[PDB]
């Protein structure tokens, strides 16, 4: 499924990412924005030979198993392939495992570069949440 932005705002507002550790509904936006285009179906392959998947683009490094990511953690106890998915709750009940593990939304290398320090309000503005 691709989201729309306000779609995907109030989607997000309902799971709990609203000031969640802190971040505005904004950041979240944006992030999936530059991550995946608001695309659930997002994959990515990196150099390690990890794969980052869905609409916040996480990482079978660590957080999900794929299959064939060898020496990976799983922390979010899942598969990868359940991020995909159109209903959004696993990838955001995962991202908040992520986002409390000591280094915040900098864990997104598009949120740090793309969005921190920005005016990410205007990712929600116009929108009825
Ligand atoms: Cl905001
Ligand atoms: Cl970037
Ligand atoms: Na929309
Ligand atoms: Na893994």
């Amino acid at each position: 499924k691709v989201f729309g932005r306000c779609e995907l705002a109030a989607a997000m507002k309902r799971h709990g990412l609203d000031n969640y550790r802190g971040y505005s509904l904004g950041n979240w936006v944006c992030a999936a924005k530059f991550e995946s285009n608001f695309n659930t179906q997002a994959t990515n392959r990196n150099t390690d030979g990890s794969t980052d998947y869905g609409i916040l683009q996480i990482n079978s490094r660590w957080w999900c198993n794929d299959g064939r990511t060898p020496g990976s953690r799983n922390l979010c106890n899942i598969p990868c392939s359940a991020l995909l998915s159109s209903d959004i709750t696993a990838s955001v009940n995962c991202a908040k495992k992520i986002v409390s593990d000591g280094n915040g939304m900098n864990a997104w290398v598009a949120w740090r570069n793309r969005c921190k320090g920005t005016d990410v309000q205007a990712w929600i503005r116009g929108c009825r949440l």
